[PDB]
């Protein structure tokens, strides 16, 4: 695709092809923890990932996605601020060239090394393509990564990155359990927002977990060896594939905790 994260095609350019970039409910945003409103009416999240079926991992030239079979209710997210059942379709990460940047959301302006997005769609709309046209179509769980101890359940992902180095490469990726990527606590902030890549549609209920997971320096190093470019093209490392924080405008961030 023409858009990307460089000087000449990066996020400050996206509005020319995707005028919704300057919309009223864009993501990501800075979460100001002292202005977030505790909402005692929010329920606990319900994450049911025991029957998840992963299929494939692929490099799509802006990140890598692990894709799941979403033809039945096998890995779903319910509760929290959601009505209805949302099915897991893929997850992916955004990360930096250095450990001090890489997350899309920030917390009191603090950036994390990377951010994991688990993308789910509202089953009342029948398919992911209809869901992205609706204001309550997607629910994305966002989890921050800090660098410290290794996360054992991430290792299977890091070990296959070698085989999908360039844009358009894919590999079989079965029996991966995404329960190994979740923190202990499910406390969260939530606000209505958008996809953070083109087409930037405003169809996402964001659910950002308060507790980061830790990954090792060697684990995130291996993400930085992937390439934006296709095979046999000049090498451009896949780093800093994050969009900067957007204005909050007329929105309230709610917290499930105090
Ligand atoms: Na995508
Ligand atoms: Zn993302």
């Amino acid at each position: 695709h023409h858009w990307g994260y460089g000087k000449h095609n990066g996020p400050e350019h996206w509005h020319k092809d995707f005028p919704i970039a300057k919309g009223e409910r864009q993501s990501p945003v800075d979460i100001d923890t002292h202005t977030a409103k505790y909402d005692p009416s929010l329920k606990p999240l319900s994450v049911s990932y025991d029957q998840a079926t992963s299929l494939r991992i692929l490099n799509n030239g802006h990140a890598f996605n692990v894709e799941f079979d979403d033809s039945q209710d096998k890995a779903v997210l319910k509760g929290g601020p959601l009505d209805g059942t949302y099915r897991l379709i893929q997850f992916h990460f955004h990360w930096g060239s250095l450990d001090g940047q890489g997350s899309e959301h920030t917390v009191d302006k603090k950036k994390y090394a990377a951010e994991l997005h688990l993308v789910h769609w509202n089953t009342k709309y029948g398919d992911f393509g209809k869901a992205v046209q609706q204001p309550d179509g997607l629910a994305v769980l966002g989890i921050f990564l800090k660098v410290g101890s290794a996360k054992p359940g991430l290792q299977k992902v890091v070990d296959v990155l070698d085989s999908i180095k360039t844009d358009g490469k894919s590999a079989d990726f079965t029996n991966f359990d995404p329960r190994g990527l979740l923190p202990e606590s499910l406390d969260y902030w939530t606000y209505p927002g958008s996809l953070t890549t083109p087409p930037l549609l405003e169809c996402v209920t964001w659910i950002v977990l308060k507790e980061p997971i830790s990954v090792s320096s060697e684990q995130v190093l291996k993400f930085r060896k992937l390439n934006f470019n296709g095979e046999g093209e000049p090498e451009e490392l896949m780093v800093d594939n994050w969009r900067p924080a957007q204005p909050l405008k007329n929105r309230q961030i709610k917290a499930s905790f105090k």
